[PDB]
């Protein structure tokens, strides 16, 4: 298809704000999982980024100071589940791990990594599977203060990436990415990024999604 948006399938939750906590990895990872789960199960369940922040330090994440999607997925697989938000809510900072099995919202068996730099493989993932976790270069003041339109940056790097989000669709040529800086940033917390511009901002350098 020429354009998808996974809200069409009820596979995307509201926009979140990570506050002053540097945990996009978590928000980005949970976002893909929420989608995959909502598609399969038919019910959208909000999942807990706080769970990932508190409990994935031993898998090699840094709580509120940063981390990866991969390492968040390993935690989910090894811990055989992630709690949902309702019962494990965002506090804005690293707290004790209160992971409880009774509130396990979702589980998974692995992650598929999209071939680094390939946007046609990325589109194929997004169209045929679901929302895909990505990371980008959001260094620019233009990104930091993006408000509307298609982001099409000349200064963007395709290798050293500093911010993670969920691709929830694409259209016309852009990607539709969901950020976690709350609803007052971008287009309702969304950004439309440049599609098929030879991997601008490294959108397809480190894309993945979970299996379940």
């Amino acid at each position: 298809p020429e354009t998808v948006d996974w809200r069409t399938k009820g596979a995307v939750t509201g926009i979140k704000s990570q506050g002053d906590c540097g945990a996009s990895y978590a928000f980005s990872a949970m976002g893909a999982l929420e989608g995959i789960n909502a598609l399969a199960t038919g019910k959208l369940t909000y999942l807990s980024e706080q769970n990932i922040i508190d409990c994935s330090v031993p898998y090699g994440n840094h709580g509120c100071k940063g981390g990866n999607m991969y390492v968040a997925f390993l935690y989910v697989v090894a811990n055989e589940g992630v709690d949902d938000g309702g019962s494990y809510p965002f506090r804005g900072k690293q707290s004790s791990c209160t992971y409880q099995e009774q509130y396990r919202g979702a589980s998974m068996s692995g992650s598929v990594q999209i071939n680094s730099g390939s946007e046609s493989d990325l589109e194929a993932a997004v169209a045929n599977v679901g929302p895909v976790a990505v990371a980008i270069d959001g260094e620019s003041n233009a990104f930091r203060f993006y408000y509307s339109g298609v982001y099409d940056s000349s200064r963007c790097s395709s290798s050293s990436l500093n911010h993670a989000m969920v691709i929830t669709g694409y259209g016309i040529e852009y990607w539709l990415a969901k950020n976690s800086w709350g609803e007052n940033w971008g287009e309702l917390g969304y950004v439309k990024m440049a599609r098929n511009k030879y991997n601008q901002c490294g959108i397809a350098s480190d894309a993945s999604y979970p299996t379940l």
